[PDB]
C-alpha cells in the first residue's frame, strides 16, 4: 500500500489539507478537499445523501425513502438502491455520498426516522451492508452515520445520551459494526454526546470500539459543525467537517477557515500540545481509503454517464416492494371493475408528489409523475377520475389587515445578501387552530411567531406551514432569511383559516359523495432539525379524512408518511396503503399498487404507536427529549416491538406487518444447527391464494432460560423474502447467524451465547406467529 509513503512525503501543510473540508469550488456539494497534486492525489468531493444525490442546481434520482428500502426486508433491493446512488455520485463529479444513515428508531416523533432503517438491529444492519457494498462496488465511497446514539433531532446539537453498554451493543451499534466490517469507506460521527462525551470526542467511541474492537479501516469525519475542539483529533476524530457559512458564498471566494483543524491544529502541532502523529494517521486513513478506490492511479477509471432509465426502473421497483398494504377490508383493493372506474382521488399530494423527506436527505429529481395522473392513465379512458385538493397548505396571502407593519411579499433580498426581513405582529380574528405558510424561493427564511419557528426553503419544500394553536389578538412576528448567490430570496407568508380548511374539505367531500371510491392521500413533515411536535397528521387532514370516509364508506387511504402516525379515523376507512415517501416514480408505483399490478409485500420495521403518549419513552422528559442536555435511555434494549411486548401493550399496527391480496400458509419450522453454532430455519410457504405474491418469513427467539441479563420477550433473528405464484409452493430458508443467539455479558465485556431450550416462531408478522418449535441452544 503506497498511503503510509505519501503521507511521509507531506508537509505538515498537505496532511493538514485532508483534515478538515472546503466549500465545493463548484457551489454543489457539502465538502471538497484539494489533494496534493505533485503526489497524484487528486481532489476528493463528497455530498449528501441517504436516498440519493443532493447537490445545488443539479438534479438525480431522488429514491425511495430510506424506510421504505428497509421495509422490503429484501437486500437485493438495498443493492439494486446503493448501485443507482453510486453511478449518481460518480458520474456528478463526486467521490463519496454522506450516507447511509443507520441510527436506531427510538422516539417515534424523531425527525429523521424517515431517512433510517428500522427499530430493529438485524434490519437496520442487513439494509446498511447490502446498500453499502451496492454504492462501493459502483465505485463510490460510503459515509456510515451517525455513530452514535443520534437517535433524536431535538437538542441534537447539545444532549448526551447516557446509555448502557449492553443496549448500545445490542440495538444501536450492530449495524455500525457490521458497516465497519462491511468496508464502509468512513463514519461520521453524531452532534449528541454518548455516556459523557461528544460522540466526535469520544475515545472509548472512535478508538476502542470502532478500531480496536472492530477494526475499522476508514476515516472518522463530524457531522457539520459538530467538531468539538482541535485535540479531538487525538479522540479518533480525522476529518473537521463545517465552515462558518452566512448563507451561499459566490463562486470564486475563498472558501472560510476551518475552526478547529486547520489554523489551530498547526499551532497545537508546532507548539507540541498535539503530536504530528495523530494528522498523519488521519490523513493516511483518508488517502488509503481514495488508493483502495483507484483513485491513486495515473490515469483512473473514466466516470459513468447518468443512466437515468435504470435509475427510475430501481426507484420503481423499491417503491413497488417497500410500501406497506397496513389495512384492507373486504377486498377493498386492488381497484377493480366499476369501484376501478369511478374514483375521488383528494389530497394535495396527488397532484404535488411527496417525493422525499426534508433536510440535508431532500433530493429534487428530474421530474416525478403526480398520483392523480399515473391513476387517471391506469383507471383507463373510459373511467369518471376527479380530484379535489382538500387540504391546503398555503391558503392565501395574510390579509395587510392582520399584519403590523404590512409585510411586502415577494422580493426580499438581491443575490447573495442577508439579513433581518421583518419586525411585527400578526393579529388573530378569533381563537382558532390556522395554518401559518411561508413559501421561500431563492434562498432560506426563518419565521418566528410567538414560541413557533418554522424554516423554509428548498430542502424544506415548496411550502412551510405548521397548524399552530393561535388565541384572538397579537402575537410577535419576525423573519430573516438570506439568498443564494444566483438568485433573489423572494417570500410569501399565507394562512389557512379554520374556515378556509372547512371549505376545502366540503368541496372534497362533495366529490366524494358522487363517485364510488374515495382515494384521499395523507403526508408527513418529518425533517432533520427537530422532531415531529406530534404523532398525527399535519394540518386538518384527520378532520378531512373523517369527513371523506363519513360521505363515502369506500374510502382508501394513501399515506405520504415517513414514520408511525396515528389514525383515529381508521375504523371508518376500507384500505390504507403506506407508500412512505415513494421517490420520483413513487406515483407509478402507487398506481401499479392500487389496481394490482403488483401486490405489495412490504412490512414495517417499526411500531406504530396506538396514542401520543403511549410509547416507549413517554412521559419521561429524563428518557426523551432530556433535560439540562441530559438523557438516559430508561428503556434499554426493551425500545419498538421489544417495549410493546414487555409492556403488553397492543400498538396500532406491530412491527413485521404487512398485507397481500393473495393469502399464504407456512408449515412448522424445522430447525437444524451449522456449523458455526448458528441456526438454519426451513419453512413450507404456500401462495393458497389467486394471485403471485410476495411474503416475508420472520423467525423469532424467546428469552433463555440461562441468562439473567435484560432479555427480550422474543427478538427477530432472521427473515427471508420469498416469491410465489397462485398455488405454488416453496421450501424457504431462514439463516440464523450465531450472534443472534447471543447477548452482551457487560460482565465479560463480551457477547455470551444464551444456552438452553427456547422459543423460535415463525411467521408473517411478529403479531402472527403461527409456528414454533424448541430449539436447545448450546
Ligand atoms: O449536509 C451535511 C450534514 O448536515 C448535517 O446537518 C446532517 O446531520 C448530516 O447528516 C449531513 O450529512
Amino acid at each position: 500500500s503506497r498511503a503510509a509513503e505519501l503521507v511521509a512525503q507531506m508537509t505538515l501543510d498537505e496532511k493538514i489539507s485532508f483534515v478538515h473540508w472546503a466549500l465545493d469550488p463548484d457551489r454543489q456539494n457539502v465538502g471538497y478537499l484539494p489533494g496534493v497534486p505533485r503526489l497524484g492525489i487528486p481532489e476528493l468531493r463528497a455530498a449528501d445523501g441517504p436516498n440519493g444525490i443532493r447537490l445545488v442546481g443539479q438534479t438525480a434520482t431522488a429514491l425511495p425513502a430510506p424506510v421504505a428500502l428497509a421495509s422490503t426486508f429484501d437486500d437485493t433491493m438495498a443493492d439494486s438502491y446503493g448501485k443507482v446512488m453510486g453511478r449518481d455520485g460518480r458520474a456528478l463529479n463526486q467521490d463519496m455520498v454522506l450516507g447511509p444513515m443507520m441510527n436506531n428508531i427510538r422516539v417515534p416523533h424523531g425527525g429523521r426516522n424517515y431517512e433510517t432503517f428500522s427499530e430493529d438491529p438485524l434490519v437496520s444492519s442487513r439494509t446498511a451492508v447490502a446498500q453499502i457494498k451496492g454504492i462501493q462496488g459502483a465505485g463510490l465511497m460510503t459515509t456510515a452515520k451517525h455513530f452514535a446514539a443520534n437517535n433524536q433531532e431535538n437538542n441534537r446539537f447539545s444532549v448526551n445520551a447516557n446509555v448502557d453498554e449492553q443496549t448500545l451493543r445490542e440495538i444501536e451499534f450492530p449495524a455500525f459494526e457490521a458497516s465497519s466490517k462491511a468496508g464502509a469507506a468512513s463514519f461520521m460521527c453524531a452532534y449528541n454526546g454518548l455516556n459523557g462525551k461528544p460522540s466526535c470526542g469520544n475515545d472509548e467511541l472512535l478508538n476502542n470500539v470502532l478500531r480496536t474492537q472492530w477494526g475499522f479501516q476508514g476515516w472518522v469525519m463530524s457531522d457539520w459543525l459538530a467538531t468539538p475542539g482541535t485535540d479531538a483529533i487525538t479522540k479518533g476524530l480525522d476529518q473537521e467537517m463545517g465552515v462558518e457559512l452566512p448563507g451561499d458564498v459566490p463562486k470564486g471566494e475563498p472558501s472560510p477557515p476551518a475552526k478547529f483543524f486547520g489554523e489551530a491544529l498547526k499551532t497545537a502541532v508546532l507548539n507540541g500540545t498535539v503530536p504530528e502523529a495523530a494528522v498523519t494517521r488521519s490523513a493516511e486513513r483518508i488517502v488509503g481509503q481514495m488508493e483502495k478506490f483507484g483513485l491513486l492511479l495515473a490515469t483512473p477509471a473514466p466516470r459513468p454517464e447518468r443512466d437515468k432509465a435504470g435509475a427510475q426502473a430501481v426507484s420503481r421497483k423499491v417503491a413497488e416492494n417497500g410500501a406497506v398494504l397496513l389495512r384492507n377490508e373486504g377486498q377493498a383493493l386492488p381497484l377493480a371493475g366499476d369501484a376501478g372506474k369511478s374514483i375521488a382521488v383528494i389530497g394535495p399530494t396527488a397532484v404535488d408528489p411527496k417525493v422525499t423527506g426534508l433536510g440535508s436527505a431532500h433530493v429534487v429529481p428530474d421530474s416525478a409523475a403526480a398520483p392523480l395522473d399515473t391513476i387517471k392513465a391506469r383507471a383507463g379512458a373510459g373511467a369518471t377520475v376527479t380530484y379535489e385538493t382538500g387540504e391546503e397548505t398555503f391558503g392565501t396571502q395574510i390579509p395587510a389587515g392582520n399584519l403590523s407593519p404590512a409585510f411586502n411579499q415577494g422580493h426580499q433580498l438581491e443575490p447573495g445578501k442577508a439579513g433581518a426581513l421583518y419586525d411585527g405582529t400578526l393579529t388573530v380574528p378569533a381563537d382558532g387552530e390556522y395554518r401559518i405558510a411561508v413559501r421561500a424561493t431563492g434562498g432560506y427564511a426563518t419565521v418566528q411567531l410567538g414560541s413557533h419557528t418554522i424554516e423554509a426553503g428548498q430542502v424544506y419544500g415548496k411550502v412551510s406551514s405548521p397548524l399552530l394553536k393561535l388565541t384572538k389578538g397579537t402575537h410577535k412576528l419576525t423573519i430573516s432569511g438570506f439568498a443564494m448567490s444566483a438568485t433573489p430570496l423572494s417570500l410569501e407568508l399565507g394562512w389557512v383559516t379554520p374556515a378556509a380548511a372547512d371549505a376545502t374539505i366540503a368541496e372534497a367531500v362533495k366529490s366524494a359523495r358522487k363517485a364510488r371510491t374515495a382515494v384521499v392521500f395523507a403526508y408527513d413533515d418529518g425533517t432533520e432539525g427537530v422532531d415531529r411536535p406530534n404523532l398525527s397528521l399535519p394540518g386538518t387532514q384527520d378532520k378531512l379524512i373523517s369527513a371523506v370516509a363519513d360521505a363515502n364508506p369506500n374510502t382508501i387511504v394513501v399515506l405520504n408518511t415517513g414514520s408511525s402516525v396515528l389514525m383515529p379515523w381508521l375504523s371508518k376507512t376500507r384500505a390504507v396503503l403506506d407508500m412512505w415517501y415513494p421517490g420520483q416514480a413513487g406515483a407509478e408505483a402507487t398506481a401499479a399498487l392500487l389496481y394490482g399490478d403488483v401486490n405489495p409485500s412490504g412490512k414495517l420495521t417499526q411500531s406504530f404507536p396506538a396514542a401520543e403518549n403511549q410509547h416507549a419513552v413517554a412521559g419521561d422528559p429524563t428518557s426523551y427529549p432530556g433535560v439540562d442536555n441530559q438523557q438516559t435511555y430508561r428503556e434499554g434494549i426493551h425500545v419498538g416491538y421489544r417495549w410493546f411486548d414487555k409492556e403488553n401493550v397492543k400498538p396500532l399496527f406491530p412491527f413485521g406487518h404487512g398485507l397481500s391480496y393473495t393469502s399464504f400458509t407456512q408449515s412448522a419450522p424445522t430447525v437444524v444447527r451449522t456449523s458455526t453454532g448458528g441456526l438454519k430455519v426451513t419453512v413450507t410457504v404456500r401462495n393458497s391464494g389467486k394471485r403471485a405474491g410476495q411474503e416475508v418469513v420472520q423467525a423469532y427467539l424467546g428469552a433463555s432460560p440461562n441468562v439473567t441479563a435484560p432479555q427480550a420477550k422474543k427478538k427477530l433473528v432472521g427473515y427471508t423474502k420469498v416469491s410465489l405464484a397462485a398455488g405454488e409452493a416453496k421450501t424457504v430458508t431462514v439463516n440464523v447467524d450465531r450472534r443472534q443467539l447471543q447477548f452482551w455479558d457487560a460482565a465479560t465485556d463480551n457477547w455470551k451465547t444464551g444456552t438452553g431450550n427456547r422459543l423460535l416462531q415463525t411467521g408473517s408478522s411478529s403479531a402472527d406467529l403461527r409456528g414454533s418449535a424448541t430449539v436447545n441452544v448450546w
